[PDB]
């Protein structure tokens, strides 16, 4: 037993991080076959930054002004080009250590592993949830962009997310693997801010569904609620509706505990009102909500990825 | 900015986990050079479990019971030895994948990295604190012993922690990797129990640092403490006494905000005393005690590992 927030294995991802300098800006690349990808803005410059044109940048380029190092390795750029907010460098030599990969773009609300990097080199691994608004609550600090988040399936790394820029609330923001930001967000130096957020609704419950098969049952009543009485209380809190496919995901979770989901509902709407009076749920004195009901599942009950 | 719970990239040790099955357990054992290391209760059985002499139980053993798998591959065991509560396999192949690694043990209030894995495969990666009473509050399922606890230090993996058991209060109990256990522990079916826990004051401290560099300031003030007084208020709120030592470890922290130390205390002691009313540190509604002065400086400034 026992709950944490828990990363993938990074070592797959690892082995894809490079180092690439162009000018006076460095940054990671992430490196899959003969293709290193990374944020476009490493073609900027300070006095470029505020307000670029980058198709005009790029094709002031040249491959050799693309410094690309895999560890102490100088990997020549043979080609590159834009795609939408990131440059795809095509260099002469195919990653070895290349995945079997996809590029998905996920939903807020659904979480996944960052691998934090610098010059190349991983720095630590962590969990992080897209937020309703597009952001997420990152550790990112000068130089970590092109840091890539992402979930394993099996053997499969789906990458999910690349990092560009943190916002004016200390929050951050990037792109999907195609170069599509999450969220209304610009690679550009702008007034740019984040935008109200919400609380994850299901994901919640399905933490609450996490304590109690970890032990944590004193915030369970025998009171129910239908889904409509719960959802005029949910936005009431700033938490988002739930759907009845959100029931439906945690279907599993109610089977296991005994626990019906519009029961839980009635807990939370309790929690909601009351607070939870000096008291705590799994080691938490706050409602979290960055757990899907996949990963209660996995956590509690163990899959793994070989 | 922003601040998170980060493990280690987990790479380097996932190319030394493997899967080790004697009779009808099976579990984890970290594959370095030509040995495995695995936890001695293996060679149990259920009958076994309760009282087990594992003298009397190892020397009954062939080298053949032990079937070792490192991904689909067998690995022939050739010799075997018990050091304390682990077993040594001794194997025909060294790991090619054997990264510069120490065994060094921690002391309580030190943190690191857990790899979980099931039948030798990685399933996540967390960060873990040894508590002052010698436990971890970990994640942890049947098939999870074997796993390992690390931290890293450039590029040598320093492991520190394998994973034995859970304690009644679901609380996790091991040893370093010379395999002697963490606290006062064995490795038996008997009604042993975790012990009181003390929070880590100099933790606590550090991510009150780490808040103020990433903006949160609510709970500063002007007053301030002796070291003395203070550690009389620690004492009352079950929190450990802090050192001399603490308080220098903390400089650096304390230069960079330019809060002093006693007074960053006094701001801790009005928290113990009102507790927070209403409002959130880091996301948390709870003081931290799980990162260390190190941890603190390592993420707000940026060190990686090649
Ligand atoms: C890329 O390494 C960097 C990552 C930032 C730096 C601080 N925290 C991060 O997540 N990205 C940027 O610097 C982007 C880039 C330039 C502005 N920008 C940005 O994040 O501005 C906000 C900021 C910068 C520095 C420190 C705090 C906040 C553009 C092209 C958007
Ligand atoms: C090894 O994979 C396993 C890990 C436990 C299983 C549940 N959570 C864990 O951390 N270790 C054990 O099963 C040890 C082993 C036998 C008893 N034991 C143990 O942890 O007992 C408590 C327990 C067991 C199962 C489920 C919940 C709690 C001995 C030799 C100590």
């Amino acid at each position: 037993s026992g709950f944490r927030k828990m990363a993938f294995p990074s070592g797959k991802v690892e082995g894809c991080m490079v180092q690439v300098t162009c000018g006076t800006t460095t940054l990671n690349g992430l490196w899959l076959d003969d293709v290193v990808y990374c944020p476009r803005h490493v073609i900027c410059t300070s006095e470029d930054m505020l307000n670029p044109n980058y198709e005009d940048l790029l094709i002031r380029k040249s491959n050799h002004n693309f410094l690309v190092q895999a560890g102490n390795v100088q990997l020549r750029v043979i080609g590159h080009s834009m795609q939408n907010c990131v440059l795809k460098l095509k260099v002469d030599t195919a990653n070895p250590k290349t995945p079997k990969y996809k590029f998905v773009r996920i939903q807020p609300g659904q979480t996944f592993s960052v691998l934090a990097c610098y010059n190349g080199s991983p720095s630590g691994v962590y969990q992080c949830a897209m937020r309703p608004n597009f952001t997420i609550k990152g550790s990112f600090l000068n130089g970590s962009c092109g840091s890539v988040g992402f979930n394993i399936d099996y053997d499969c790394v789906s990458f999910c997310y690349m990092h560009h820029m943190e916002l004016p609330t200390g929050v951050h923001a990037g792109t999907d693997l195609e170069g599509n930001f999450y969220g209304p967000f610009v690679d550009r130096q702008t007034a740019q801010a984040a935008g109200t957020d919400t609380t994850i609704t299901v994901n919640v419950l399905a933490w609450l569904y996490a304590a109690v098969i970890n032990g944590d049952r004193w915030f369970l009543n025998r009171f129910t609620t239908t889904l409509n009485d719960f959802n005029l209380v949910a936005m009431k809190y700033n938490y988002e509706p739930l759907t009845q496919d959100h029931v439906d995901i945690l279907g599993p979770l109610s089977a296991q505990t005994g626990i019906a989901v519009l029961d839980m509902c009635a807990s939370l709407k309790e929690l909601l009102q009351n607070g939870m009076n000096g008291r705590t749920i799994l080691g938490s004195a706050l409602l979290e909500d960055e757990f899907t009901p996949f990963d209660v599942v996995r956590q509690c009950s163990g899959v793994t990825f070989q």
